[PDB]
Formats: structure tokens, C-alpha cells, sequence
């Protein structure tokens, strides 16, 4: 068993925007790194129905370069308004201890809102991969707007998994108006802004109980006019895509790399990506 394993997770709330066709980059392979485990968190409109057939291409494209590398997908989850994909590196699979689960959890009557958990185990460790979605209008268990339910949440079973992962547009925003929110970004006052931010509100209510994000050194990600780096003032720039951890078991996860990718401007969010390294 290897001590160590890596983890890259990717999220966006990329809308009604197809899979752009340099995936190395958003999967942060561009530099030669091999992680053991890939994480993918779309989040947007319509993927069930798949007016615009783009479920094929995405298929072709992320299992040719993939394939290509050694992993294997052990799931993809969609729904009409979240997607979770995870990969793994063939190598480490054991068809009879790897206990593959996928729960949907939906919270609203038209299905659009709730999450997808993908948990496995790979050397006797599980792990669990959640995102979630919720709307602003919603009704909700927590009554908020936030896009956390206990349900979602494997830290919180009698027996809590190894390492967690919670990537998505939680639904957090940066409480503030757009003209203090757009001075403290010019001057690169990033914690002064995150301040404002949402997720420790959340917190204070016990949501998200006890997971941690890494540190946050890139401007807020949302929203940009598309094709552009220019900021769409009619919202208060935020944090959309976000990435928590948390293990259930004393176990060490430990942040290398959270930044947002400024390549990718087709959307009014960018894609975030997040690498980890996890000791077994
Ligand atoms: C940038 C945006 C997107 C990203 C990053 C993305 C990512 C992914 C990934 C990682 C998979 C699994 C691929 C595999 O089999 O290895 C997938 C599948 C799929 N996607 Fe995309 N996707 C995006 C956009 C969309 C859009 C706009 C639609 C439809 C409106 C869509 C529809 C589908 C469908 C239907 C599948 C499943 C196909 C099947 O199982 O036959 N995706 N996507």
C-alpha cells in the first residue's frame, strides 16, 4: 500500500457551456503530474434531457485522453443540473473490496436541486465525493439557501468515511455591495473580501460542520463577462466553485495547490481546481 496518495478535484458551474477541447489544463495535467484520483463537478442546466447531444463528445474526449493515462472511471453521475465524475488509476482497484456507491439526493418536487455522493474504498480507506446545488428560492432543511443537507454530508454516518470531498457552487456569496467588493479586488485585498464571504455564516448555523477550505489567494470567480476578465458588476463579485475536505478518521489531507483557471473565459464563472495530498 502506498502511503501517500493525490487527489485534484475540478468544479464549475460552467451553465449551458460544452466540455472546452483542452481538458489537460482543467484536469491540471498541463505539468506533468499523474494524480491517483480525479474528481469533475459540473454544474449548469439541462444534461439529462441533452438537447445539444454533447453527452457523446464529452464520453469520446475526457475517455481518450484518460484511457490513455491509466485511469478508469468508477462513475458519472448526472442529473438535470449537476454532474459528478470520478476516475481512478486502474492500478489501485480491487474489484471485491471497492464497495462502488452512488446516492442522489434531491430536495425540491422538480428534481433540480440536492446532490450526488460517490464514495469507494482503495486499500481498505474510503473515500467520498460530494457536490451539491441548491437555488436561492429554494424551500429547504436548513432554511437557508445554502447547498448543504445532512444527507450529502458521510462525515456525519456512524461510520464516517476516511477522506471527504465537497466541490461545487455551494451557493455562498460575498455579502457586501459590488463597488466595495470591486475596490478591495483592484487593491488585491483577498482576505479582506473574503470577510464578507458566506461560508463562515454558514458555519456559525452548523452547516458544513468541522470541513475546511484551503486557502484562498485568487480573485472571486463569478461574475465575469463572457470571453472576457472583465467583472459583470450587476452581481457582487463571489467565490462560486468551491473545495472543502474533511476526514472522518484522524487521517491527513493536506492542500498543494486551489486556484481558479483564468484560460477558461467561454463562462461567466471559471473552473477551479484543487490538489490534494492524502496519507493513508
Ligand atoms: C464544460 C462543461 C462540461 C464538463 C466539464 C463536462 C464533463 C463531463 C464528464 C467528465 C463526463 C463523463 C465522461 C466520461 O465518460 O469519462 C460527462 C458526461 C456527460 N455529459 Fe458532459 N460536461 C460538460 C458539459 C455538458 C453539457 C452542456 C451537457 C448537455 C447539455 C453534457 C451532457 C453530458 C451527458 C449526457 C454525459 C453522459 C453521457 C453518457 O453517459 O452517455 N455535458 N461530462
Amino acid at each position: 500500500p502506498p502511503a501517500q496518495l493525490s487527489v485534484h478535484t475540478v468544479s464549475w458551474n460552467s451553465g449551458h457551456e460544452r466540455a472546452p477541447t483542452n481538458l489537460e489544463e482543467l484536469l491540471g495535467l498541463n505539468s506533468g503530474e499523474t494524480p491517483d484520483v480525479i474528481a469533475v463537478a459540473v454544474q449548469g442546466f439541462g444534461f439529462q434531457t441533452d438537447k445539444p447531444q454533447q453527452g457523446p463528445a464529452c464520453v469520446k474526449n475526457f475517455q481518450s485522453l484518460l484511457t490513455s493515462k491509466g485511469y478508469t472511471k468508477l462513475k458519472n453521475t448526472i442529473t438535470e443540473t449537476m454532474g459528478l465524475t470520478v476516475y481512478c488509476l486502474e492500478k489501485h482497484l480491487d474489484q471485491n473490496t471497492l464497495k462502488n456507491e452512488t446516492i442522489i439526493v434531491t430536495v425540491d418536487d422538480q428534481k433540480k436541486s440536492g446532490g450526488i455522493v460517490t464514495s469507494f474504498t482503495i486499500y481498505n480507506k474510503r473515500f467520498s465525493f460530494t457536490t451539491s446545488r441548491m437555488s436561492d428560492e429554494d424551500v429547504t432543511s436548513t432554511n437557508t439557501k445554502y447547498a448543504y443537507d445532512t444527507r450529502l454530508d458521510y462525515s456525519k454516518k456512524d461510520d464516517p468515511s476516511d477522506f471527504l470531498f465537497w466541490i461545487g457552487d455551494l451557493n455562498v456569496r460575498v455579502e457586501t455591495n459590488a463597488t466595495h467588493a470591486k475596490s478591495l479586488v483592484d487593491q488585491n485585498n483577498i482576505d479582506g473580501l473574503m470577510a464578507f464571504d458566506q461560508l463562515k455564516k454558514a458555519k456559525e448555523q452548523k452547516l458544513f460542520d468541522g470541513w475546511t477550505e484551503p486557502q484562498v489567494t485568487f480573485k472571486p470567480t463569478y461574475k465575469f463577462k463572457p470571453n472576457t476578465d472583465e467583472y459583470d458588476l450587476s452581481a457582487t463579485p463571489s467565490w462560486t466553485d468551491r473545495a472543502l475536505y474533511k476526514s472522518g478518521t484522524g487521517k491527513t489531507i493536506q492542500p498543494l495547490s486551489y486556484n481558479s483557471l483564468t484560460n477558461y473565459k467561454q463562462t461567466e464563472h471559471r473552473p477551479v481546481l484543487a490538489k490534494f495530498r492524502v496519507t493513508l
